[PDB]
């Protein structure tokens, strides 16, 4: 087997030998996954990472949201966009708010996705401060991102939700028991899951002005508190509790427990405990 021919021919020729040389495994969501810098990727995402690493030029004023593959990000993208833009596009003029005019996925673009499909897209023609989204590993971010003083928010979902998102996506398009086993081994799309998470967890403790670690579970349960925490990481000034409440209210128009049998949930929990000892990130 050889890789597919996807996208811009010129970029295909620039990346195809590299991709053809990497380790590959049977894909579930896809024909083959490929190991690149420690993580397994679909061909499309890998082409977009390779181009992104070569072409993206970070700015110190950038904010990058890092999320896991196939989780919903509409709500998070909206909250952070609305917070950052709360004077440029006041939360109150509601009907005229970009979140209402346009889709949050166009406002807060998925980097690797854009590079896959539109390799010449000029990110510098977007307004600063640029809010953007990625799933790229902390260790695989473009060198300009690593060297900048931009801000990175890692939004961590429970690994069981990370799996179920991938599962629900693929089954939409090989039994669940086998997919759980592969996910737990790490040889699975976007995996190993523990490395994706731990690299940002470590960065959030070692370089807390560069990386902030947010659990989706806390963003859901205590949204006002978590948003004030994000604001304080992103910006220097004071933010009123009411400004945060109005942001949450604007964004209010935008789990594994129902899908996983208990034996699969426990299987993932066994890998979580093993891999996260004593990190100490613990999950609820």
């Amino acid at each position: 087997s050889v890789p597919a021919y996807l996208g811009d021919e010129d970029l295909t020729q620039e990346t195809r030998a590299l991709i053809s040389s990497l380790p590959k495994e049977k894909g579930w969501l896809v024909s083959e996954i490929y190991e690149f810098q420690g993580l397994w990727h679909t061909q499309a995402i890998l082409q977009g990472i390779l181009i992104c690493q070569k072409r993206f030029e970070a700015k110190d004023s950038d904010i990058i949201l890092v999320t896991n593959p196939k989780s919903g990000t509409t709500w998070l993208k909206a909250l952070v966009f609305a917070l950052l833009n709360r004077h440029k596009f006041p939360v109150s003029s509601s009907g005229n708010h970009p979140l209402l005019v346009t889709n949050p996925h166009l406002l807060v673009p998925f980097l690797e996705g854009v590079y896959y499909e539109s390799p010449d897209f000029d990110f510098s023609s977007l307004p600063s401060p640029r809010l953007m989204n990625t799933h790229i590993s902390h260790l695989s971010l473009p060198e300009s991102v690593k060297s900048s003083s931009c801000k990175i928010v890692y939004c961590c979902r429970n690994p069981k939700d990370m799996f179920v998102s991938l599962w629900h996506f693929g089954k939409k398009l090989y039994p669940i028991e086998k997919a759980v086993e592969a996910f737990c081994e790490g040889k699975f799309i976007g995996g190993p899951f523990w490395d994706h998470i731990l690299e940002y967890w470590y960065a959030s403790r070692e370089n807390p002005n560069k990386v902030l670690f947010v659990t989706y579970e806390e963003l859901k349960k205590q949204t006002e508190v978590e948003m004030k925490r994000i604001a304080e990481f992103l910006e220097c000034g004071f933010i009123e509790e009411e400004e945060v409440r109005e942001i949450v209210k604007l964004c209010s128009f935008e789990g594994w427990r129902d899908t996983l049998s208990e034996s699969l949930a426990e299987e993932i929990d066994r890998t979580i405990e093993e891999k996260f000892k004593g990190s100490g990130l613990k999950f609820s």
